[PDB]
RNA sequence: GGGG
């Protein structure tokens, strides 16, 4: 797959709370800073491929993060969080950096997800591919070791939304999709301003053949679940890897729920209506009767 | 900086 300004403000000589590179600053809230960073800290990873200027964030008056009611007092949402973004390089790096970050801010970063469902003989009701990706133990207080999703990633840098999710689809499933087959079915954005780097999420759905090759992951394969002992997993006490025993390919990660049983999974950690609230496919589809979330 |  094919991998309004902004005042940076010189200095002169750099803070010893870093230490012949480059430093400069730029003070902005948590609506810009977040796309400069991305979804996964994958658009400053870019950013850095691209021109070699590493980037670092820092809550301008972290003080108010501690605040409940509301210069001084917290904050109502997480867009108006004070940020201070710091990028060091050469100065044909902050340069060229410099405008790419003004093309982000523009750009809209997001995750995508993409819905793969199949139907089932003898059936009205389908069956949607799910995965189990293992966290990084370097992630928030409120992330779960494991992550119970449906294919898809993040956006790179310039990447519209449905491509996304085409690519990221094929890097955990090594299904193909086709653009004409993948139908958008909403977005959701539930942050607090602790959480200010956190980005909405696009979700889209599309129908794969009942015997496609469900090959597994392409990329950083070893960070899903596979391989697991049958017999192991399925006396632990917690209802999703009961789930996964009975119902995943320990050669691929992979899976095949219907609706009803990942609204139940989903249910502590989530709450009702999971899937009918992600994954209602548009009306001009013809989509929704086959998929029965109406 | 993981939309479970």
């Amino acid at each position: 797959v094919h991998l309004s300004t902004i005042q940076l403000e010189k200095l002169s000589h750099p803070p010893a709370r870093f230490d012949n590179s480059f430093v400069y600053k730029w003070q902005t809230k948590a609506a810009l800073a977040r796309k400069v960073s991305g979804p996964m800290r994958e658009w400053a990873a870019e950013l850095k491929y691209r021109t070699g200027v590493h980037i670092e964030l820092e809550p301008t008056y972290p003080e108010r993060l501690s605040e409940n009611a509301v210069q001084w007092g917290a904050y109502e949402t997480a867009d108006d969080v004070d940020i201070t973004v710091y990028l060091f390089g050469s100065e044909r790096g902050i340069f060229n950096c410099h405008k790419l970050m003004e093309a982000a801010i523009q750009q809209d970063p997001v995750y995508v997800r993409l819905g793969i469902f199949r139907r089932l003989a003898n059936s009205s009701e389908v069956e949607w591919l799910m995965l189990r990706r293992i966290n990084r133990e370097l992630r928030p207080p409120d992330i779960p070791p494991i992550s119970l999703k449906l294919p898809g990633k993040w956006t790179l840098l310039y990447e519209r939304y449905k491509e996304a999710a085409i690519r990221t689809l094929w890097e955990e499933t090594g299904i193909t999709v086709d653009a004409s087959n993948v139908y958008p079915t909403g977005h959701l954005y539930q942050t607090v301003p602790q959480y200010y780097w956190r980005v909405p999420v696009r979700y889209f759905v599309a129908e794969v053949p009942s015997d496609i090759r469900v090959e597994g992951p392409q990329v950083v394969p070893l960070q899903y679940m596979r391989n697991w002992d049958a017999r192991l997993l399925r006396q632990s006490p917690d209802p999703i890897d009961r789930a996964w025993a009975q119902l995943a390919d320990p050669a691929t990660g992979c899976a095949w729920m219907k609706a009803s049983m990942i609204d139940q999974l989903q249910k502590p950690l989530r709450g009702d209506n999971y899937m009918a609230i992600r994954y209602t496919p548009p009306p001009y589809s013809n989509l929704q009767e086959v998929v029965g979330l109406g």
